[PDB]
Parts: C-alpha cells; structure tokens; sequence
C-alpha cells in the first residue's frame, strides 16, 4: 500500500487559476476564541480555524488504479493553495497547526490551518450589553473574482469550538460573500466578511 | 576502525534513506508529557504558558535493520527533517507553538523512533482560583491534526505526567497533572478520533 | 479545452523565465509608486516612533516581459510568485523595526510588460507625535525609494500626489487631516549620485470617540 | 601567488568535504566537546515569571580526525573559517530554557589542520529562574545546565578548561554584578533512557548593583 | 547592455580572507536615532547605517570588455560579505534594508546595510546636561587581525541624517579602530569602538 501511495503521488505531483481556468474556493470559519481587545490601538486578535476547499481535475484519480486509495496527506507546500488573505490585519498572521492538506480522489483538496490574527477593530461598547461589533475580510489577494471565486455552505459562523472560559463571548458571528471593486484595478475582487459582535464575559 | 564505524553509520542512513501513516498501514504514536514549568498565568486575556518535553514514540517497519549488517550499530541520531514524523498538535494553542530543543531524533534498530521536542506552549486557559487553596484546573488537548484514529492511534504509557523535572521555583505549584487518552465521535465521519488531555490543577506557590 | 488552457500558461511563464540584471545608467527603470494608507496604528511619544499599516502599490515595465497573446491563447496578464522575478528594492528611509509584509508576495504580469506589485506592510518609522491631540494634529514624513539604485538606474513617478485614503479605517485611534506622497531627489554622505524618493507626509489627530 | 593561496584553500575545503563523511558521534566513535562560559550581562530578571535573561558567549572545542590535514600539502594553511553549516555542529542544549534561545553572533566556525574545531555562538537565554534576594547582600543564585540534548554520555562526553566561568568580558554597569559563577560538569539520569547524560551545569550568584 | 551586464555577472560568479591573504574593511557608521534608552535593563536601541567597504582582485573587470559597465548591484548572498558584529548586543540585530551591494570595476565593494540594535548601555544621567555616554565594538567575530584589518576614513560618526526629533540628542559620537584579546585566542582581533554621548531632547 506503501507503494502504491508513493506511485499515485508520483504520478500527480497547474499553474493556479485563470480566466479560463477559474477556481471557486469554499472558506468556512470556525471562531475558537478571541484573546485580546487591545482599546488602546484598536486591534483585536481571533483564534479561528479556516477551512478552505476547492476542486482540481488535475489531481483527480482512480482509486482501483491505486489499491483503492481514495486520499491521502500531504504537505501545503507539495500542491497549489489560494492565497486567501485578511484584508485589515494589522500583524502578519501566525499559524498555530501543520501546513498539511487532505486530498481525496475525486480531485478535491481540503485545508484547515488553525490561526492567530491581529486585525482593525474598534472594541468601544465590548463591555455593555449590546457588545462590541467588528468585521474582517477575508479573500485573495492578487485574483479577481473572474480567476478565485468564493462562497460558503452557510454563512454562521461556526462556534461550536469556541473557548467558553474565554474573556469574551460571541454574541453573533457571520461570513458572508462580498464582491469589491479597488481604484488599483477594473476587475472585481471576492471576498467573504466575517463580522463578529461580542461582549466581556462576565465570571 | 574509528573510519570503519563511520563508514557504516553511513551506509546504514543510505539504505535507509514512507508517505505516512493509511488506513490499510495504520499506525501507533505513544505519547508522554514531562511538564517542565508553568512560567506565566494571564487572567487578562486567560493564556497559561507552558514549558514541558514532549516524549514521542513510534515504530516504522522500513526502518528495521539487521545491526550484524552493518557493524553492530542499534542505533543513531539523525535531523528530524530526514524521517517522517507525527504531526501532534495542541488543540487549543493561542500562539505558535516555540521548540526550544534541537530537532534530531534517535532511531532503533527494531525501527522504533524516539523524538523528545522541548516546547513552550500558550493555550486557552482561565487562571481563576490559581490563587486559592484548591488551584487552578486547566486542560489542553494533543492530537494529530489530520490523521484519524484510523490512520494514527495514540497511547501513554502511563496517565501521570512526568514531574520528575519540574521548576522547584516555579511561581506555581503542581497539583495534579495526568495525561489521558481520549476517543471521540463526530458526525460528520465514521472515523473515530484520538488525542491525549493533559490536565494540570496548578496554584501559586508560596515563597 | 482547460488543459490546454493550462498548457498554455506553463509555456508562457516557462518562456519568460528561461530566457533581467536590474536596470543599469544604460537601461534605467521608471517604477510608479502608490500608497494606499490602511490605519495608522499606534503613536508613540516614549519612543517617537508611529506604526503604519499601507498599501505600496508598485509599477514598472519591462520590455524582457512583453509577449503576444495570440501565440499564447490568449492570455492577456499572471500571476507570479514575487520570488521568480526583479522586484525593486523601494525602502523607507527611517524605519525603526524591519517592515512587517501583510499579504502574500505575488505580483501581476500583463502582456505588455509592466508589473503591478502590492505588499500590504506594516511599518515603524521615525516620528514625533507632539501635538496629535491637538485641533491642527500632528505632522510626519517618510522617504520611500531604492536602497542602492541611484536616480540614474532607477527613477520615481506617482500618479498623484494624493495618498489613497478610501480604504481607510474609519474607526482608528487616529484620523487623516492630510496625506500627500510627493517625488524628491536626494543626496547622501556615501555617494556623488543622486537618489530619488517619494516623500509621504501625514497630518494626523487622534480621533473624538 | 595570492591567488595560489585561494586555490590552496578552496582545495583544501573541497578534498575535505565534497569529496571526503562524518556522520555525528557514536559508541564506537565517541566525543568529547569542551565547554566554556564567557558571561556578558544578566540583562533582565522577572520576579513576576521566575525568568532571567542572560547574554554569554558559549566556546566549544571538539576535534574530528576526518577534519585534520597537513599543512605542507596545501601551501601551509595551518586553519581556515567555515559556515557553521558545513560542518557537523554539537546539539548544545540549555535544559531550563522559557524561550527559543536567541543567536547573537555569525554562525561560522574555525577549523585547524590538526582537525580541532572552535565554534563560538553569543546568545541570550531565557532561563528558569527564581532572583528572590536578589537585592540583598547575599544576593539571588540560579543555575541552568547545557548538555547534548540527543547524544548520551557514551557518544558526546563534555569537559570544561575550568571551573571558573569567564567573566572579562562582563558588562561593567549591568544591572546586575555577579558574586560568582561557576561552570561545572555533571553526570545524570532521566526516565526516558538508560544511558546517562552530560552536562555542564551553570550556577551564578548575583546581585542588583549600586549606582 | 543587459547582455554584458549579465555576461559580466555570470563571469565573477574567493573562499574568505587568511595569513597569507588578508582583508582591509573600511568601517563607518552613519547615526540616525537612538530610540530608546532603558533604564530598567540598560539596554539602548539604535538605529544606524553601516557603510562596510573592501577590495577583492577577483572581483574586478575591464569595462572595456563588457561594454563600459564600471558598476553593478547584486544581492549580498552572491557574494563573500565581511561578518561584522556588534560585541555587546542583547538581542540579534535587525537589518532595516535590501541586502544588496555595489561591486566597482576595480574590484571595490560598498556594503550599507541600515540596522536596528539593541545594547548594553546604562543611560544614567541622560537627563543631565552632560547627557549619558554609551559605547559598543563592531568587528569581525571570527577573522583575528592577522585575517581581517578594520579601519575608519574619519573618527567622526556621521550625524547628518540623525533625526532632528528624536527623543535623545547627539552631544559627540566617534568612530574609533582597537586592537584587542580576548581569553579564548592568543589572536588579536580588531574593532571599532562606537561611542556616544546623547541625552534627552528639550522639546
Ligand atoms: C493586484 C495585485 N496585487 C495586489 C492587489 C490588491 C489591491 C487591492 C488590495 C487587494 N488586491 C486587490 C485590491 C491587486
Ligand atoms: C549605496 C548602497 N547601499 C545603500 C545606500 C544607501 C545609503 C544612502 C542612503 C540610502 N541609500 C542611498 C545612499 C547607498
Ligand atoms: C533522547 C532523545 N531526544 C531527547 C532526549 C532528552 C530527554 C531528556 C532531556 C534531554 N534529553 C536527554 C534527557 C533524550
Ligand atoms: C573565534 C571563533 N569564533 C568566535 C570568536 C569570538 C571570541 C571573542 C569574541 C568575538 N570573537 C573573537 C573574540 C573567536
């Protein structure tokens, strides 16, 4: 079975998206905890995983042709990924997981990185009842909406994870699609929003 | 002699030198925590920071040799960039894990691998009755990130965190510390799942 | 007809790579440079230093990096890693902390030539925030141009002298009173050539809650 | 001529490495590592973590026979400097570290033609550290030790010169001034294996000095 | 033009400095801002530029050969760099700028990386009129004098770009070369001594 791993990703291993070519990635965010309002310079930072997954032909396979593998694990850096970006980080963003994707036969690649981001949020109101409301957009950073496209299964968030000891407690979260124009150029660019009203979580 | 010995460590790691753990070739990691230091306890923002080993290990057919094949070598060390390796994760982390250890690992002849990584680890973890007679209780899961307990199981040898080790010093005492097994069931998978809880109920020591 | 699509792509890019020094007094380079100012972060007075988050919008063009379109199906512009190509070495002349790169390093080639790079930054520069909390704000400047390529390798241009301000935080701790980025030419104690930079000069004030 | 000695060199290198190959020390092909502390400045202690930051320079010697060569057949180079990456390097390890430790200095190594090898990395470390008493008379003591983190007592043996922790170089207006501090090496057992460990156990007594 | 350059390059592209080969690195810094002076560590933060220069035969050219090019930039990594270091820093020094360097036909280097350091400095009396006075060797950290040769134009640092709102003052900084042992070598090694007195600017 070794072997016939080795064998099919030997014989897999697309220059990215292209007008011609164009990609819909599906993003999903799953909220985990949010560490820090920082009121001072108006960042906030989230814990979050974010789940990516598209579909390349180019990585499809027959399983009956490899011992009935129907996917595999692979590093990041072995295949192409989206450049999937937040748009107001005010620090690079840190991952907190393995770089590793899971790919499955039918040609689609699934991939979780768990992250920490600083992002542009005002917190004034976090500690009344109505809570504190922020939004961040997350999409590519150098493809139009004509190359990447983006949508999601459902736009709640998921919080089914999220810490419940933490110092703040999500009042609401959402993700949603988003189509942008910029002055820099013609074409459009995709990007789903995820916003995010929270308050101080009393002991 | 001395050049002889060399000659064949090197032979050995050319032989030897696996796409990882399958369904059909499955594999079991031993995991085993030897809890270093609590250095730090936020209750601004509810992280703990830990110092502690994390000792694992696991068995590989494909790194089997006969030591009478080459020079009665059992063992050696090698980069841990040049085998495979678990990819263990905490679940709850609120900033990249930081390895303070060298990344090298030591392989038996039998082809089990030891790999012992030191690490600093902040996770989500509310402080409140660290100051108290009773403590503090936190938990952090470890798992693999993208292996199902099909893939990977996990074991400990034992569910007591090792404390043979810990900061005599330390701004806090350990209470309890145990390291236990769990699987899970999800939904949205048949597999089942896997990880270890480590759980320390810690409080400030007294000067 | 997608794989031949994708075909098409490699041998373009597989062209153009395996075929650019920088430019030289003989072959000198114009670079257009844009800022679009994102959040003025943090303003310290302990240390004078402000932390801006921006947007460096970079063009250039290169004749090394024309193709026909028609030869190649059609592709009219791709995607790049910054990393397989010449990128200018366009720095801030008073930063205090290496420039933090937001956004991944990817740039757009079109069919012409020219190149559009846009590295989302945050940077620590040098700057005294007297006067912030004040009804005129406070003043700031920083020279952006090459570290090493004098005017005669490389020159500056801007399409304006207005800085970008329409993505701007509208809920940051501090407001833009004004926001100018202008073309200047400088001397310095090292070399007799001279240097060309783009001067970005920021009027600020914290903003009423 | 000149030219000739870039040559010698770039032979020599080449005869060494390229073509020669070391694969760590052994049971069989054990070494010994020397140790010595050359302490800079206790830059930071933290009452609040039990953290101290320390800033030294850390000297070892090792010597390989795959490493030695004869002077006379290449134009009498008798060393050269290397990156410290071309060459296999001990796994020195503070045992009691809180961060990463940080490299303050070039990581390139001195070779010499009778296969002797000085490496001597400045850091700052973070180590586990009580300084109560720190600003008494009697001052605070801490110790942290440095050892092999992967190679046993019967593959990398350390050694020190002296005991006596180099301190010419400490820095005069510190924050801190040091009453003492010894290097010494130590035989241990951990419950992972059976073999026993060496190292170099660093213990400093300091104190908060008067402006 | 671009194929000369290239011819040029690809013709240059010297295993380091020794007894019989030694090396003369012309040293100067340019100030331009201590950013912090803490006095609860003793630690200062400067921000400077180091002009390094030096000469290799085996970089040097006939412009008449490749088109009259008399100079050209390259990365730092291309080429043999002197590996000059502050002796008494606290944490690793950040470079500010491309390393990128100017080779000459003549087979002169310039090398003028701008730098953040951090160290050991005790600002005492910064808040007096005589100011604080701090100082820091740079060398090589392996080359002993018999290899490597350091050397100033001026003992007089630059302080025309130093600037004008920082919150410390420049009352004199110097420049000058030392000859030095050091315990583990019989060896000498050479540095230049950076020495500054500053004190806190009157606003
Ligand atoms: C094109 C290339 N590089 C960056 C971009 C930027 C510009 C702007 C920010 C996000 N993205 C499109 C809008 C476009
Ligand atoms: C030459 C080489 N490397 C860097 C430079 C620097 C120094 C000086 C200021 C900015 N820049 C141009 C001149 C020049
Ligand atoms: C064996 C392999 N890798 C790491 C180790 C660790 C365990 C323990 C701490 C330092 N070091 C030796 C003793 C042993
Ligand atoms: C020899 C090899 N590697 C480092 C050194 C150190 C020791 C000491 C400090 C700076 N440098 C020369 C003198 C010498």
């Amino acid at each position: 079975s070794q072997a016939n791993l080795m064998r099919l990703k030997s014989d897999l291993f697309y220059p990215g998206p292209t007008k011609d070519d164009p990609l819909t990635v599906t993003l999903g965010f799953t909220l985990q905890d949010i560490v820090k309002a920082d009121s001072s310079t108006n960042e906030v930072d989230l814990v979050y995983w974010e789940q990516q997954r598209w579909k390349l032909n180019s990585l499809m396979w027959d399983p009956n042709e490899y011992g009935n593998i129907t996917d595999f694990r692979t590093s990041a850096a072995d295949i192409w990924t989206p450049d999937i970006t937040a748009y107001s980080s005010t620090r690079p963003v840190q991952v907190l997981s393995p770089q590793i994707a899971v790919v499955t036969h039918d040609g689609s690649v699934m991939f979780i990185p768990a992250q920490r981001l600083s992002f542009m949020c005002d917190p004034t109101g976090v500690d009344s009842e109505e809570g504190a409301t922020c939004a961040v957009k997350f999409g590519s950073w150098v493809y139009s909406g004509f190359e990447i496209d983006l949508k999601t299964d459902t736009d709640q968030v998921d919080l089914s994870s999220y810490y419940a000891s933490s110092k703040y407690e999500i009042l609401s979260a959402t993700q949603t699609r988003q189509v942008q124009h910029y002055s820099c150029c013609p074409e459009p660019y995709i990007d789903v929003n995820l916003v995010v009203k929270f308050r101080e979580r009393r002991a």
